[PDB]
């Protein structure tokens, strides 16, 4: 399928184990996407002091569209020293590794795979 229908979980940036998917544009992409399909992808919620506490390359999930079934449709988009990699609309968090940090809450997202 195009689309895949996931439930992210979201996880406080201060629990995160795993911060980031690795240390170029294109391995970040590769891996959150591996993740992404693999159910061991967390989304933490962009907020002010979250994203200096995360590794670069970042790695968001950008609303695509203005949400079938309660999934949000979403795209990747890379960002390294303030030049993103994508094109795409709000971001809804930025992905990293989930390893069994309890979540707080889960985001609903269709995913363009």
């Amino acid at each position: 399928k195009t689309h895949v229908q996931l439930s992210l979980p979201v996880l406080q940036v201060r629990d995160v184990l795993v911060r980031g998917f690795g240390d170029s544009v294109e391995e970040v992409l590769s891996e959150a996407r591996q993740h992404l399909k693999d159910g061991t992808c967390g989304l933490v919620e962009v907020e002010k002091g979250v994203l200096p506490q995360l590794e670069q390359p970042y790695v968001f999930i950008k609303r695509s569209d203005a949400a079938p079934h309660g999934h949000v449709m979403v795209e990747l988009v890379a960002e390294l020293e303030g030049i993103q990699y994508g094109r795409s609309g709000e971001t809804l968090g930025v992905l990293v590794p989930h390893v069994g940090e309890i979540p707080v809450a889960y985001r609903k997202v269709l995913l363009r795979k």
